[PDB]
């Protein structure tokens, strides 16, 4: 009799934690239904024609969000440390005095995978482009400096000298690409003359011809200043791609020949409209681009990649290509697989070998789709409402059982 009344007390404690098993769940279903019941909205409101793809995106990243917090809700919700919505896990407790009077709990997991919705995505693609990073440097052209015209008599007619045989020292002209000029060093000039002996600058036709002005007065060479022997003129330069840029795409597992031809672009992206935005910057090596960040003041260019740890453990990194569903979307390739790079990030493939992978169209029919997962999770819903009577039942008929025997 002892047995009993001390047997059946304690499976009626054991009972009311089936009971806050069921409510713990509950709760946090009744939340993760609030975010498909936001998602299921935002479907609608995407299927509407007269969205931009900017609406669609910003309606993507909502979506997004809501997904995410789902799997929060899912990985982290517990009861004195089960994690409910974690896994498929049937749960038994005893609610009699003996061995085998249980309630089995049967608790599923519950998450954006397994409601089939990870790949949920209502963005269209934007057509690519990309325009030539360049720079502005000074080079030539065939077009020598003639200097031979400023002789004796010409550099005597523009500085007034008159001792001496004065010429242009070793025929040589400086420039400068601070102000596009040019200078020379004049020497031979004796007597009083001799003073005008020093730096002079001079004009360049659109031809070699090279010429000392009237009034001419010796100046100091501006610092800087370069010995050049033909015309100077400013042409664009395709802005240098560095050695360890090229190798931060290789190591991130583009194409060697790919990569070492890769090329600075800046990204445009044109909606369904017309309407055409800038990008950011980017290495096109091959017909792929992947995300880079450009120091326009010094051209330092940084090749955008993920770290993360591979199915044979050690430690790699992949190239962010700019893919995806929009076109505009950091994604990496590994190993078969292609996921969004702020998911991969960090990840383990040897201790996780399941990640999600990246959406790779726009969804098909999502409204069947969110609805299917929303029965999922009434399904589940229902079922913990009714173990919960059980369990209730189970307390009312220990309590006389108790009541009689005592």
């Amino acid at each position: 009799s002892t047995a009993n009344i001390k047997g059946l007390t304690q499976a009626s404690r054991n009972a009311n934690d089936g009971i806050s098993i069921a409510q713990t769940t509950e709760g946090a279903l009744n939340e993760i239904n609030n975010n498909l019941q936001r998602v299921r909205e935002l479907a609608v409101q995407s299927a509407n024609s007269t969205n931009s793809q900017s609406d669609l995106d910003s309606i993507q990243a909502e979506i997004t969000q809501r997904l995410n917090e789902i799997d929060r809700v899912s990985g982290q919700t517990q009861f004195n440390g089960v994690k409910v919505l974690a896994q498929d896990n049937t749960l038994t407790i005893q609610v009699g005095a003996n061995d085998g009077e249980t309630i089995d709990i049967d608790l599923k997991q519950i998450n954006s995978q397994t409601l089939g919705l990870d790949s949920l995505n209502v963005q269209k693609a934007y057509d690519v482009k990309d325009t030539a990073v360049t720079t502005k440097v000074y080079a030539n052209n065939g077009t020598t400096l003639d200097v031979s015209g400023l002789d004796d008599a010409a550099i005597k007619a523009a500085t007034g000298g008159t001792n001496g045989t004065a010429s242009v020292t070793g025929g040589a002209v400086k420039f400068d690409a601070d102000n596009n000029k040019y200078f020379v060093t004049i020497g031979g000039f004796t007597g009083a003359d001799a003073a005008k002996n020093g730096d002079y600058e001079v004009n360049v036709a659109t031809d070699g011809t090279v010429t000392l002005a009237a009034g001419a007065t010796k100046t100091t060479m501006p610092a800087g200043a370069t010995t050049k022997t033909e015309v100077q003129e400013l042409k664009d330069t395709p802005a240098v791609v560095s050695a360890d840029a090229k190798n931060a795409l290789i190591a991130g597992g583009v194409d060697a020949t790919d990569a070492n031809g890769a090329e600075l672009v800046k990204m445009s992206y044109t909606d369904k409209n017309g309407k055409t935005i800038e990008g950011g910057y980017a290495l096109k090596a091959g017909d792929k681009y992947y995300a880079a960040d450009y120091d326009e003041a010094t051209g330092a260019i940084k090749a955008k990649t993920t770290s993360y740890t591979a199915a044979d453990g050690t430690t790699k990194t992949a190239a962010n290509q700019l893919g995806g569903v929009d076109g505009k979307t950091e994604v990496v390739t590994i190993d078969g697989k292609t996921y969004n790079a702020s998911k991969a990030a960090g990840h383990d493939f040897k201790a996780q070998p399941e990640l999600a992978e990246a959406a790779a169209k726009t969804t098909e029919n999502p409204l069947q789709k969110i609805d299917a997962a929303l029965a999922q999770v009434d399904a589940l819903r229902s079922d913990l409402g009714a173990v919960q009577n059980r369990f209730n039942s189970a307390i009312t008929n220990l309590g006389n059982t108790v009541n009689n025997l005592s």
